[PDB]
């Protein structure tokens, strides 16, 4: 069932890859990945359900990887409204800018 909040994850406990993530969000690129930007469309109802285009998705680079791999930032519309998954969208936290 239905759940009040979606856990959280401290903006100092990310990896670096996603530091670097949402500093490319800020200055509009430039995205390794040509899926960077596309809108996301939260169909398991993982996030806070909005209209379609409330959400986009951009890499989080994995070290090592020879492909886009698993992670990425999920931008939500609000202030500091940013989702991190590592694990191709099967879960998420929200980033906690205070920590
Ligand atoms: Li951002």
């Amino acid at each position: 069932a239905s759940v009040k909040a979606v856990g959280r994850v401290c903006y100092s406990a990310l990896p670096s890859q996603a530091h670097d993530t949402l500093d490319l969000i800020d200055e509009g690129g430039p995205f390794p990945y040509s899926q960077d930007g596309v809108v996301f469309q939260n169909r398991e109802g993982l996030l806070p359900a909005h209209s379609t285009g409330y959400y986009h998705e951009y890499t989080v680079i994995t070290p090592g990887s020879p492909t886009r791999g698993a992670r990425r930032i999920i931008t939500g519309q609000q202030w500091q409204e940013d989702y991190y998954t590592a694990d191709h969208y099967a879960s998420f936290r929200r980033v906690d800018f205070a920590c």
